[PDB]
Parts: C-alpha cells; sequence; structure tokens
C-alpha cells in the first residue's frame, strides 16, 4: 500500500499531466511503440504507422492517448480503492485485446520516462518511487483478475 504522503506525490504530478493530456498521451504511446515494437502489433488501429513522424502526425493515435490517460487518471485518484474502475479494464484487456501483463509493465516504464522528461522539477527521485509503486499496485490488481480468468 502507498502511504498518504506517497499518494500526494503521485497526484501532485498527475495534476500537471492533466494540463496537457493529449501531449502526454501521445508521447507515452510513441515511447512504448518505439521501445517495444511488438506492442504496436496488438493495435490493428495503428499497425500501419512505421515512423515516429507518422506517429506524431496521427490524430487517431493522439485521441487514443487521451482515452488511456483519462482512464488511468480515474484509477490513480481512487488511491487504491479502484475496484470498479479496474475490473472492466482487466476483462477487456485479458479476453478481448489479449494484452499480456508484461506489456503493462512496458507502458509503465514509458509513463515514468515521459513524466521525467516533461516535469523534472516535480518528478524527483521521491516522486518517481511513489509513481512506480502506484503503477505496480495497478499491475498487481490487474494480474489477479487475469489469473481469475485464466490469463496469468
Ligand atoms: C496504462 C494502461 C492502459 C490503460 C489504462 C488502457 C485503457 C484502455 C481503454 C480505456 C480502452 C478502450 C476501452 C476498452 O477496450 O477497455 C483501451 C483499448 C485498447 N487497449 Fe488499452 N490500456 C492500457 C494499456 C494497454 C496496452 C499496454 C496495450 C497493448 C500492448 C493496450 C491495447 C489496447 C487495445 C488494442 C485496445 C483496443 C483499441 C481499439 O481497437 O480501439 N492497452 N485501453
Amino acid at each position: 500500500v502507498l502511504s498518504e504522503g506517497e499518494w500526494q506525490l503521485v497526484l501532485h504530478v498527475w495534476a500537471k499531466v492533466e494540463a496537457d493530456v493529449a501531449g502526454h498521451g501521445q508521447d507515452i504511446l510513441i515511447r512504448l511503440f518505439k521501445s517495444h515494437p511488438e506492442t504496436l502489433e496488438k493495435f490493428d488501429r495503428f499497425k500501419h504507422l512505421k515512423t515516429e513522424a507518422e506517429m506524431k502526425a496521427s490524430e487517431d493515435l493522439k485521441k487514443h492517448g487521451v482515452t488511456v490517460l483519462t482512464a488511468l487518471g480515474a484509477i490513480l485518484k481512487k488511491k487504491g480503492h479502484h475496484e470498479a474502475e479496474l475490473k472492466p479494464l482487466a476483462q477487456s484487456h485479458a479476453t478481448k485485446h489479449k494484452i499480456p501483463i508484461k506489456y503493462l509493465e512496458f507502458i509503465s516504464e514509458a509513463i515514468i520516462h515521459v513524466l521525467h522528461s516533461r516535469h523534472p522539477g516535480d518528478f524527483g527521485a521521491d516522486a518517481q518511487g511513489a509513481m512506480n509503486k502506484a503503477l505496480e499496485l495497478f499491475r498487481k490488481d490487474i494480474a489477479a483478475k487475469y489469473k481469475e480468468l485464466g490469463y496469468q
């Protein structure tokens, strides 16, 4: 569990992210696609994108980035009590999209890298550790749902 102090660090930097959801959302998906090309293959919707320039130019990609961050934002603001928000997400990603747990770890690294790049002053080592724990909590709860459904 994260302490109240750790949650405050997480939410403080997340408030900054909400000032430019589209920009943050776009950078995170591009980071993920570049570092782990296999993740792009899960998206029939973005499979055609080959270069980073093509990726930055896609409005549909930017739109999806907003969907991912707003859904994650809703979860983080729940400070651990995210049962109702997480269940639906685990179900679709396990049974419909077929997203292995490892890919969730990849996008977690992408989120941390982007937060560090856009907010050096508010994303120090202490905030970085708090965010990592929050994302680990996110992955832990999702993995439990996957196991229940038979997806590891
Ligand atoms: C921070 C973690 C993530 C969050 C919050 C998230 C959230 C969402 C949401 C809200 C949707 C739309 C509704 C739904 O189907 O549930 C969605 C769709 C989808 N997600 Fe994720 N996702 C995450 C990570 C990933 C990862 C790591 C992958 C793939 C490697 C992925 C692949 C997909 C795909 C393929 C769709 C369907 C896209 C379409 O055809 O419109 N997601 N995700």
